């Protein structure tokens, strides 16, 4: 009677530990359901996307001493799926000069019905928040690069403007590219 | 020693029941959040379906659930964040005599890029469902008021129509403001 | 020992309530996906995957697409696909229909539903799509205000030949996946 009541208390201990672990993976299942919902909210479907970057100097320091991806957006509800990739202290020819800003073609659930290569011309803006003089760059994709044909990974490799904006000019009194430690980047894809 | 173990399980079972409680909470408001994503608008006009009108009217006729908040809606994807606040049994100068309907400027993720104060003209409609004049009011919000400065908390104080529509006519035979215990409120915020 | 058993009760209570929390997760997950799927300009695109599989189980039933809407506050609609076919078309044709659903705002909308409907089975290569269309008639039960969750479906039996579906000459099916587009006019 004694040792059997002991075995019962011990299987209760094991069933409590087990419930603790099942509870943990229902919580992160809940987590990325939450993120699924967030990317639904942040997403645009007209080919204009606006990227609010908070805590700006913190992540610039951390870039100095790595790369950020935007929430996904779309050229149309049934068009191309894109996101942005931002190097706060630069990449490529702008390894430490500039903000380096690229588009990433992602694989969309309808890629079978769209033209390949992605040819759409892309316009990037760093928004001046007090004046209206935004810093603007633009390009048409280098045709057929493995950045721009149809993805067989969930993202192609990024392509764009590695010298989109130099860090020196970033906090000049003449503009407000950063305000309250926040920067706004705007991307316009033509449809 | 079995005393320590039975008490160590008593503490762990109460522990797991509370964490299970907060995953149930969290899932329930994830659920609510998804619904508020469904009802969100991005054109500056919002349509508010309020069901169980007789219930919720004599609800607010107790000290109970006096005011309703609409899901948030927006002038544009990157524009002002708004919601509506409805007193089914009235507030202020229309307490117990009118539905009182207000707009709430909320703090949006892009407020940094928009003109302040918020100035768009605001239109409220109580919609008659059967082919008759809707009850309509509108206003241009006044600039000197803190309801329209740039939000410093999650919401400014509401502003609107405390005497928007009188309760006696709400379920009037001659109108269809309530039909099958349902009413529709429409807000059109004029976009520049 | 009685406290042992009361703890076993509370432990099993925790387990089953947990499983309930799983099925809640699943239903909310699907709600989210139905939201992603939805469109609001009266044009909807339905990607069906694993086509050969679901044909073999069609012959072994019908699919409903996610809901879409003519506008934010307009008609709620969906599509009904028999991959094995219905009526004139049963076992020979794709039978594709539109389904008027009870919309949150039906009391505010004109009835009967009057908008033209076009069905397209899309060839994933440059040109030819299988296009069919119709304008609803006043009097059919498919197009009046729903007084249940869905009206009786209306559309295109014989909308496309089961034979020609996987012909090597057109890409209506490719990577075991087909795309149907519905265009409701506004």
């Amino acid at each position: 009677q004694s040792q059997l009541d002991r075995e019962r208390i011990l299987s209760l201990e094991q069933r409590v530990v087990e419930l603790q672990q099942t509870l943990a993976q229902k919580d992160q299942a809940l987590g990325k359901l939450e993120q699924s919902l967030r990317l639904m909210e942040e997403a645009s479907f007209d080919g204009t996307f606006l990227w609010k970057i908070t805590n700006v100097t913190r992540r610039c320091h951390e870039s100095a001493c790595v790369s950020l991806f935007s929430p996904a957006f779309y050229t149309a509800k049934y068009g191309y799926k894109l996101c942005l990739r931002l190097y706060l202290n630069g990449d490529g020819t702008g390894k430490r000069t500039h903000l380096s800003l690229f588009i990433v073609i992602m694989r969309g659930e309808y890629d079978a019905l769209l033209p390949w290569p992605f040819r759409n011309k892309v316009t990037f803006m760093l928004l001046d928040q007090n004046n209206r003089e935004h810093a603007i760059d633009a390009f048409r994709p280098d045709l057929s690069s493995a950045s721009f044909q149809r993805p067989q990974s969930e993202t192609n490799v990024a392509s764009g403007c590695p010298l989109f904006f130099p860090l020196s000019k970033l906090q000049s009194p003449k503009h407000a590219y950063v305000k309250d430690d926040t920067m706004f980047l705007k991307c316009i894809v033509e449809t």
